[PDB]
């Protein structure tokens, strides 16, 4: 995989960002990963901290995987990297986000985020409070 330039437009959601990428304003929704609804129990804390992570980042880049780039409503389906750190890894590592919506090709970090929300989990994070 390769990682590719983006620029933030706007924070959304605990899993979704508009970004500038190749040129153009896009909604990302994040790889392998469930953050709560604005509306739910942690869905505050995983907006505010994807929103953090984005605003204060020098350097966001977009990684696509092997698959399909783009979901049914439009939206690029990424890995986010806010200055080298992967944002979908980081959500999960602090409990606020499950890893979710695993498709076969689409999946290369998948261990990885796994191993994440283990160490989350035994560590009562948040969600796993
Ligand atoms: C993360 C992800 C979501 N989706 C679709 C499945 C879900 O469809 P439904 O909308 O029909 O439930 C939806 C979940 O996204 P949200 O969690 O952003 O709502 O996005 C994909 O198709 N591919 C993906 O990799
Ligand atoms: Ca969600």
């Amino acid at each position: 995989l390769h990682k590719e330039p983006a620029t933030l437009i706007k924070a959304i959601d605990g899993d979704t960002v508009k970004l500038m990428y190749k040129g153009q304003p896009m909604t990302f929704r994040e790889l392998l990963v469930d953050t709560p609804e604005f509306n739910e129990k942690y869905g505050p804390e995983a907006s505010a901290f994807t929103k953090k992570m984005h605003e204060n980042a020098k350097k966001i880049e977009v990684e696509f995987d092997k698959g399909q780039r783009t979901d049914k409503y439009g939206r690029g389906l990424a890995y986010i990297y806010a200055d080298g750190k992967m944002v979908n890894e980081a959500l999960v590592r602090q409990g606020l986000a499950k890893v979710a919506y695993v498709y076969k090709g689409n999946n290369t970090h998948e261990q990885l985020l796994r191993k994440a929300e283990a160490q989350a989990k035994k560590e009562k994070l948040n969600i796993w409070s």
